[PDB]
């Protein structure tokens, strides 16, 4: 889009809007944006890019973009040609820590993508009316997979008899658990999670064997204990692939 005597205003996600530099005789600002090759326009009593823009598709469907007063959220709605029956709604919200994109069909959030400031992502797909769905965490070097419920996200790595589960609460808090079906005292893995240090300490045969640290950078490091299980030795090593998580679980 183009507008004479205008300013381009960045919006959450891929979008931008143009706002007039000055208001008209009635004090209203003009707004224009292109979304998916369709030009939308509107007017607003705000000077910053916020307000409502509309357009009409060739097939007669109405498109409406609503930009929140603080420019932190957009809602992109497609309606039937009546202009009021929803077909789809996409809400994108941005702040300093993340951008979240939600797709809502029939009042149900069916997809949610969170892109963190560091570029890693949580991708929730196939979400059902009960809040359950598929989850993927796209990290630096590898992807964890699992499931979503209305309670929490659980990403899972399985290695033989061992299952490592990384849970993410609704507030974004990470906790990790481990279960091993092995019933032998000499070889069964057990673990203790310390929420205060974001560290999972694995024990085998009554000795601590390694710490897995789940860092603020959304990475995992592994470090071994000495052969007595007393103190950490060597250096913590960043995990770069799923096979390295699994190696730690053998």
């Amino acid at each position: 889009s183009h507008m004479k005597n205008s300013v381009s205003v960045d919006l959450p996600g891929s979008m931008k809007v143009l706002v007039s530099k000055s208001s008209n005789a009635d004090g209203k600002y003009d707004l224009i944006a292109t979304v998916d090759a369709l030009e939308l326009s509107g007017t607003s009593d705000k000077n910053n890019g916020s307000g409502v823009l509309e357009g009409v598709k060739a097939d007669a469907s109405k498109v409406k973009l609503t930009i929140s007063d603080d420019l932190g959220q957009t809602t992109l709605e497609v309606f039937k040609s009546d202009g009021s029956t929803l077909v789809s709604k996409k809400v994108t919200s941005k702040d300093k820590s993340s951008t979240e994109e939600k797709i809502i069909i029939d009042g149900i959030i069916i997809e949610k993508i969170i892109t963190r400031a560091d570029g890693t992502r949580l991708e929730y797909t196939g979400i059902k009316s009960d809040g359950s769905g598929k989850a993927k965490e796209v990290l630096k070097g590898y992807v964890l997979e699992g499931t979503l419920t209305a309670e929490k996200t659980t990403l899972v790595v399985k290695e033989g008899t061992v299952t490592l589960s990384k849970n993410i609460s609704k507030s974004g808090e990470v906790s990790v658990e481990l279960n091993d079906t092995d019933s032998s005292a000499a070889t069964k893995k057990t673990a203790a999670w310390n929420s205060g240090t974001s560290t999972l300490t694995i024990t085998v045969n009554s000795k601590k064997t390694k710490d897995l640290v789940f860092t603020s950078s959304n990475t995992i490091t592994v470090q071994q204990y000495d052969s007595n299980g007393t103190s950490l030795e060597g250096s913590a090593v960043e995990i770069t692939k799923l096979d390295e998580i699994k190696n730690a679980l053998k």
